[PDB]
DNA sequence: GTCA
């Protein structure tokens, strides 16, 4: 997920850590996420027991409702039971969990902000637009390690601050925005690179666009990119950049309670139960992952 | 370099 490629581009920033480095850390995690995949009630089993395995102490986010900006640009790229049993399996292994007005994304950035959570799980790089500084990345590929990123690093060493990411995702594309079709990973940075920002970089492309001498005038690197931009026959409008994507990142709608998270350690027979409920499951298979944890 |  998140502004498509984006991964790419604050890649070389990533620092490697040993999951046995988390233990003990407050980590928000994108709840929502897991269930638009996962069988919703194995992998969620899973992901909690590596998850406690390292002594991770995790909040779940879900969200509260696609906002019509996420809606549209979803669809256009083409029961809530089982988010019920999920708070269930939660709850037995007492991890806290809320619900956000709208995006656990945003919700996940602001705990962060509010010092509930120590970092973000995820790797749906909207959480940088959203404001999230301190992100876990690749928590449940099969490794020992996990990519940590933050906010500074990506401003430090690649110079881009939180306005940049939102432009960014809008040559790149992400839950909000399509992009420009065209325009990827390394287009999109140099012309960052290039106009510092989108409105120099639409000024650059409207008043050249017919004038004959400047077109010819021009560096390699714009003589390139004039041609992917007509080719593809992009107009760039006074829509452009859009005010809506900019205020859907810079303020979402967000829950500002202050009230630190409670942790219990699980219970060995409600998940016992739990599992043989549902997935036709032992004790004895149930008890041999738990037990050590 | 950008997409299956």
């Amino acid at each position: 997920m998140g502004v498509h490629s984006f991964w790419d581009i604050a890649g070389p920033t990533a620092r490697p850590v040993r999951l046995e480095s988390l233990e003990d850390k407050r980590m928000a995690v994108d709840a929502s996420i897991w269930i638009y995949q996962f069988s919703h009630i194995t992998g969620f089993f899973r992901r909690i027991c590596k998850l406690l395995y390292f002594g991770i102490r995790p909040v779940f986010v879900f969200d509260g409702g696609v906002p019509v900006l996420k809606r549209e640009t979803i669809r256009q790229r083409k029961t809530m039971d089982m988010i019920k049993e999920v708070q269930e399996l939660l709850s037995r292994f007492g991890i806290p969990y809320i619900t956000a007005p709208m995006e656990a994304e945003a919700q996940c950035a602001e705990l962060l902000q509010l010092n509930l959570v120590d970092g973000i799980i995820t790797d749906d790089s909207d959480v940088f637009l959203f404001g999230g500084t301190k992100i876990y990345k690749n928590m449940f590929h099969e490794k020992n390690y996990v990519e940590f990123y933050d906010a500074e690093s990506i401003l430090k060493l690649l110079g881009l601050d939180r306005k940049n990411m939102i432009e960014l995702a809008q040559l790149l594309g992400s839950d909000y925005t399509n992009g420009l079709k065209g325009m990827g990973p390394v287009s999109s940075i140099e012309v960052i690179a290039e106009f510092g920002n989108l409105k120099n970089f639409k000024d650059w492309y409207n008043n050249g666009q017919f004038d004959k001498r400047k077109q010819e005038t021009e560096n390699k690197f714009e003589k390139d990119l004039r041609k992917k931009l007509v080719n593809n026959e992009i107009i760039l409008d006074d829509d452009f950049p859009s005010v809506m994507v900019y205020d859907a990142y810079m303020r979402p709608e967000v829950d500002h309670d202050t009230t630190p998270f409670v942790w219990g350690v699980p219970d060995l027979d409600m998940l016992r139960s739990f599992m043989k409920t549902q997935l036709g499951w032992p004790h004895e298979k149930s008890d041999e992952i738990l037990i050590p944890l």
